C-alpha cells in the first residue's frame, strides 16, 4: 500500500584539489580502479569543471554514475558525510566434506543389497557391507561411523526388518 521508488547508482566522491590537474584524486584510486572506469574522463571533467581557475581552500565534490562524472563545486569546505554501512550480497565459499562421494551409510548398502542393483550388492551381505564400509573409512577418516565391528554387529543384530530402511 505505501508509496515507494527504486533506488539508483549512485557514488559521490570527494575531491580536494584545486588548480589546472587532470588525473584521479585518493578516493577516485580505490573506486575507479576495480570499478573499471576510466579516470581520463574524470581528470578532463575536473579540468573543465574547474577551468575557472579555482584555489581558494574549496572543497569539490563529483557525483558518478554509469562512468559518467558530475562536477559540482561548493563554496568553503566541510562537506558532510555519511556511510551507508551495508555492502551488496554474494555467495560465501566454505570446504565441504563431500569430496570425491561422502555420505556413506550402512542403509545404503543394505538399499542396494534389497534393491539387488549392481552396486554395492557384492555376493555376501556382510562381505559387502564390510567391504564398502572398510573403503569408506578408507576415503574419509571422519565419514560418519568408522566402526565396522559395531556396524555389522548391528546391521547382523537387526538393522533392516520388512523394509529396507
Amino acid at each position: 500500500m505505501p508509496p515507494k521508488f527504486d533506488p539508483n547508482e549512485i557514488k559521490v566522491v570527494y575531491l580536494r584539489c584545486t588548480g589546472g590537474e587532470v588525473g584521479a584524486t585518493s578516493a577516485l584510486a580505490p573506486k575507479i580502479g576495480p570499478l573499471g572506469l576510466s579516470p581520463k574522463k574524470v581528470g578532463d571533467d575536473i579540468a573543465k569543471a574547474t577551468g575557472d581557475w579555482k584555489g581558494l581552500r574549496i572543497t569539490v565534490k563529483l557525483t558518478i554514475q554509469n562512468r559518467q562524472a558530475q562536477i559540482e563545486v561548493v563554496p568553503s569546505a566541510s562537506a558532510l558525510i555519511i556511510k551507508a554501512l551495508k555492502e551488496p550480497p554474494r555467495d560465501r565459499k566454505k570446504q565441504k566434506n563431500i569430496k570425491h562421494s561422502g555420505n556413506i551409510t550402512f542403509d545404503e548398502i543394505v538399499n542396494i543389497a534389497r534393491q539387488m542393483r549392481h552396486r554395492s550388492l557384492a555376493r555376501e551381505l556382510s562381505g559387502t557391507i564390510k567391504e564398502i564400509l572398510g573403503t569408506a573409512q578408507s576415503v574419509g577418516c571422519n565419514v560418519d561411523g568408522r566402526h565396522p565391528h559395531d556396524i555389522i554387529d548391528d546391521i547382523n543384530s537387526g538393522a533392516v526388518e520388512c523394509p529396507a530402511s
